[PDB]
């Protein structure tokens, strides 16, 4: 990370940086170059050069697979890696005779290379022009005239082959092939390299880059999140970080909204004792060995020199072969490294997400909670999952059902089309309406179907839920899936004594909805017995009475019902976290609750089991879950509420807490422990008085929300109890303690 | 007050209670009627009546004044009042001797009764209406039809004497006389009074009421304030009040949002330990007797059963002659009062106020302080002071200049439309346009002048300065003169360490600004040697950079200058405070600072001065002012930023605070005592990494405002101090404790 010392020109209304008239320029400048030394000196970075010496070597003939993956391309081996440590030597050493190895190895095979059609070519083809590319730039003084206009049509005609095309026009600039290596990386290193003759690569590459994978990205960025789930996080990351050492290295500064640094905090706090992580959007399981996401800590934790981050990379400083190079250019060694154990235990992502993540520790006893509303929807890997509530507590308690891939098959699976990507697999509402269709003729690359199943669920957006080309195409599309009403924790920032969550999601599905709300409060209720809790509270009105209305809470072993209560237990893998559910909300007399699950119904939607068991040996603690309970109104009608208590404990805790339903004026409430928690009985704004009864003993802690911010009065027995207290926009909620009695706040 | 119990339909889309089939239904009802002899028999209630006993007496002749006031009539004696007692008699004994001479006696005046014109003569006329009134409704049942014709003739010819007119077409629903006893008490009165057989005069009255008053004043009622100033809240309160108890005892419950009950905590707030109410709007100044707000403290304290107003009016529990019936018919003499030591020390008013009163404490060493936005201007008594700040600390020492009245005269005279009702009498912005007109026109009604004096300040909205008809006309017109964009105070909610209020203030004055921003923060610094100080911090961006820019503070006594601080004290009425501000911005190689005042100075409006000597043995303190400092920008520019810090101490205090000034990456800030306090450089949304150096000794209170709401990263040394901490969307500001050190924020 250096200050922009580029010149800047505008290119069609969009702010672009012009590659410096010198070489090298790609991924370093001379600027750094006496620094390589130092760096081959350095004992954290000699073992990584070392590496690259063993990557040498020519794969052995019987050792290749035929089938030549992407994995094939990315374990690089042989002349490609020879000819750029060729080049690096060059750079320390200024020697021609080194410089021109490296152009004389690499020129015809770069002319002549040729790839059959296999898994992500386009990786290999991509990675394949960046070794030249090294070559080009780190060498150029040595190219002569000929050789240089041979690398430039070399070039063009394997640009020509990458999925995204060249003209690089084909796919998506937020999602999908085209936000991964192709772009970010290959297109942009070559058109780095060969701009003083070329400079339509660099143009086009970094053209498109800066009108729409950069716009897209700092839009969501200041909400530190990302949006295609906890797997391909990875690659999506990766190659966002890519670009910015990409360019940062050319000399154009940080291009990106520095709230980049922020978006990895996510995945630690979604890491969970075990080594794996909370799921979300398109991921499998195992409990084999932890989850790592080594690239994106490299690259983020030593551009930013964050701490955090670095501590992520430690794990396991193993860096994928073609990726070895960028951690010598790049790793900062004499950056330090923190454990998570001092950041706060609720961290929250705003617009475009409305996510929070809810912890009551950083050890073995962590309950980790997931309140998400999704203001819009990305698709690709992202799930149709707005309302969704997950919960860990010494294993998967409230889970994130389904599975990427297994018996079904992978990404164009009818386990992905009709459960996986559904809202169905999650805890959240359905409303079932017969005569709504769900378009899917554009998901994934082939298996094209025209419709998925109806699931009771949220709508699929896009042109048949295709991902739109970039943020103008998103934000004037049907993205938009809901609303962030509400939110905060407290009162203390470091040990909040509650997490807050509101969203409306009216949008998230079709008309056969008026108004969709759901409200989570999660409780830290600071006990080793009963670590935490969480209520959910929900307002449903249906378009049409007789839509059948389903609450979900999907698990792993079989639930077990007792009359408003659902007792969920782990008691494989080592795990012995149990989940019990208060339903309050419809009332027993308005209640039916009903588990569907076990072989044949693991992953039932109305009518048809979309199987997908596990390849042997993954998924040992079967995450993919095999039960839910759905609640449902007895009585049809257009409005139904639902109010749920969550107690998370051991399995062997025999006394959990007493759950009483408050019903008040105006407000409906929810009284466990030592905490109070109400929302407006119509989930709308109160901007006129209300009140409620407590008893119990001791001082109780108040949290009463959908309230009309201004000021407030609080009265306790007829008794002004607190004069004037402030209810703020962010959360328009009231704060307080106090003990049993009438309660009547003034507004 | 009871439940509604009346019928309600639509008139004109605007739904209207209909007056019960019974008599009483005028102040009283069936269900109350009873109670009367309770009340009677409560000893507070009998020293009223036996008050009223009194007021039977006739006037002495040789004591009438030539002049027949308003307060001639409200001094209310005789006949009026004898008929009044017989009527409340005929109630409580149903003796039909007792109910026909009340009919008897006031039957003939009431029709042949004559009222000299004057203009303020509405008062009287309207009390002589709600007499009869009585008469009729209490007595209904004794009235004979013929009487009953002469009754409704009687009304109507005295209903067209008033200012309203009758129909009640004339002046304004929001401000002027209209707003006061003409319809809210007397028109409203007799239309229920005599709605049996006349229900236009009722229809007409509450017809206006509704659709009107109403709406207007249920508009503002949620920020608990008032917009007419610190004398007129009196009246102005006091007739929303009345139509609040009539409404409820006709059987219509609270037609008002009932945030109406916390409207009066601000006059408690403003109260100054000498007895007097901080100044705001049209008011005039004593030492002499203590302002007390009786009659809305009665009305509001009663009817809300709320003891800190019943505490205000238990103050001085004497309402005037003329309202003793109504104390005697709705007192709650059976509930408590509380002094104001327990009320929270700040109290925030929103919408369309912005406004902030924060304290030290409630005692003899309380400081007072005022800041205020305006986000509309209601004009009538309202000045024209967006942006205005005022403090108190033993005596006046940022004062709110100018006086309603004086050698100049009153309402209509030079010095209101000139100078008092005027931007440059008060602690706020001045932007002088030469080229720049202020319309007079419609001032007073349809008063003479046209144009008043240029005084660089804020617009006079409305058409010639004249107040829209009601809430409809308001919105649609000029009348928004600010924009509230953050506010709050300190971490605690009862005693906060600060208090802060940012506001864009642009809409308040012509084109001649193309922004103007000011932000507050008061600091209570918890120490009797220096008890507050106020950092004021101002953007202001002119059209012209030639239009000459000000910064003024006003006090009574001379301000001692010296360098960049200006030094204030109070040594006359007792009174000792001391005001010290630092000139901060401009910068003292770019500031100016001038004293102007003293006689012939005293309201100096760039050339001219508004002369308004005090009436003989009236405002013997002076708090009209003597004095101004103005702060002028040496360079010409377009833009111009004022820093200034206010600390405030006993004029016998020698050691007070240094004050520096923080200069930092995108921000620039204050530090004091153990305060640090930093804005936006710019005073625009920050939402990119910045920072500063700290130097001193021991912990540091740390409020950073102007910042992008959402999740920042501390760094002090270049370590992580804080890894995340909230910045919330109302303040949109960091909070934190800190030692000296340099300090990076990440976003
Ligand atoms: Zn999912
Ligand atoms: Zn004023």
């Amino acid at each position: 990370q250096t200050k922009a010392d580029v010149v800047w020109k505008d290119v069609d209304g969009v702010s672009m940086p012009i590659p410096p008239k010198t070489h090298p320029r790609l991924y370093l400048r001379e600027q750094q170059v006496p620094d390589l030394k130092n760096r081959m000196n350095d004992p954290k970075l000699k073992k990584v050069w070392a590496d690259m010496i063993k990557m040498q070597e020519d794969w052995k003939p019987a050792d290749i697979p035929e089938v030549k993956d992407f994995r094939f391309y990315f374990n690089q081996k042989g002349l490609t890696v020879r000819v750029e440590l060729m080049a690096l030597n060059y750079l320390m050493t200024k020697d021609p005779k080194v410089g021109r190895e490296a152009i004389t190895s690499i020129i015809d095979t770069l002319e002549t290379a040729t790839f059959k059609p296999a898994g992500d070519i386009s990786r290999g083809i991509g990675l394949f022009m960046v070794t030249g590319a090294i070559v080009y730039d780190w060498c150029y003084d040595q190219l002569k005239p000929e050789e240089k206009t041979r690398f430039v049509k070399a070039f063009v005609r394997l640009a020509k082959m990458l999925e995204c095309g060249y003209p690089p026009v084909k796919d998506k600039s937020i999602v999908g092939h085209a936000s991964e290596w192709m772009i970010m990386r290959d297109l942009l290193s070559v058109g780095i390299a060969i701009y003083d003759e070329f400079p339509e690569m660099y143009n086009l590459a970094a053209g498109r880059f800066f009108k729409e994978h950069l716009v897209a990205r700092n839009w969501f960025y200041p909400s530190h999140n990302y949006h295609q789930g906890m797997s391909y996080l990875n690659v999506r990351f990766t190659n966002d970080l890519f670009a910015l050492w990409i360019l940062d290295r050319m000399g154009a500064g940080n291009v990106f909204n520095p709230g980049q640094q922020f978006i990895l905090y996510d995945a630690i706090y979604k890491r969970r004792p075990d080594g794996q992580i909370l799921a979300g959007g398109d991921v499998d399981y195992s409990r084999k060995k932890p989850k790592y996401y080594t690239m994106p800590a490299l690259l983020a934790g030593s551009y930013y020199k964050d701490e955090y981050l670095n501590y992520e990379f430690l794990k396991d400083p193993n860096v994928e072969p073609h990726c070895k190079l960028f951690e010598f250019l790049w790793r900062d060694t004499q950056l330090g490294s923190r454990k998570p154990d001092d950041l706060p235990l609720s961290r929250y992502s705003g617009s475009p997400f409305g996510w929070m993540i809810a912890r009551t520790g950083w050890g073995p006893e962590s309950v980790i909670a997931e309140m998400k509303v999704n203001e819009y929807s990305f698709l690709n890997h992202q799930h149709q999952d707005a309302g969704a509530f997950q919960i860990y507590y010494k294993g998967p308690l409230a889970i994130d059902a389904g599975s990427y891939t297994g018996s079904s098959g992978g990404y164009n699976s009818p386990h992905n089309k009709n459960f996986f990507k559904r809202t169905i697999a999650h805890n959240s509402l359905l409303i079932y309406d017969p005569k709504e269709t769900f378009s899917s003729s554009g998901y994934g690359g082939s298996d094209h179907t025209d419709f998925a199943a109806n699931d009771g669920g949220q709508r699929l957006p896009g042109k048949g839920w295709i991902a739109p080309r970039d943020l103008k195409e998103m934000l004037a599309g049907d993205f938009r899936t809901g609303k962030i009403l509400a939110q905060g924790f407290g009162p203390d920032n470091q040990t909040p004594d509650y997490t807050y969550l509101k969203g409306d999601i009216t949008a998230a599905y079709s008309a056969k909805v008026k108004e969709v709300k759901r409200s989570f409060l999660f409780l830290n209720l600071k006990d080793a017995k009963v670590p935490a809790a969480m209520i959910v509270f929900d307002k449903v009105v249906a378009s049409n009475p007789d839509f059948k209305k389903f609450w979900l809470l999907h698990s792993i072993e079989q639930p077990e019902i007792k009359g408003n209560q659902i007792t969920i237990k782990r008691t494989k893998n080592g795990d012995s976290g149990m989940l019990v559910n208060t339903a309050l909300l419809p009332d027993a007399a308005n209640s039916n609750i009903t588990s569907i699950g076990g072989k044949g119904k693991d992953f039932w939607v109305f009518g048809t089991n979309y199987t997908n068991d596990p390849k042997p040996g993954t998924d040992e603690a079967l995450e993919r879950g095999e039960w839910r309970v759905e609640i449902t109104p007895k009585k049809a009608a257009a409005e139904d509420y639902y109010l749920n208590v969550i107690q998370i404990a051991d399995n062997t805790q025999q006394k959990l807490h007493e759950v009483k339903r408050i019903d008040g004026d105006k407000v409906v409430g929810v009284q466990l422990a030592d905490r109070i928690v109400t929302f407006s009985k119509t989930s709308e704004t109160v901007d006129r008085p209300f009140g409620f009864s407590v008893v119990g003993k001791g001082t109780f802690k108040f949290v009463m929300t959908d309230l009309l911010p201004g000021t407030w009065q609080v009265l306790k027995d007829g008794k002004i109890l607190y004069p004037a207290l402030s209810a703020k926009g962010d959360d328009g909620a009231l704060y307080f303690e106090g003990t049993e009695g009438t309660y009547r706040f003034l507004r």
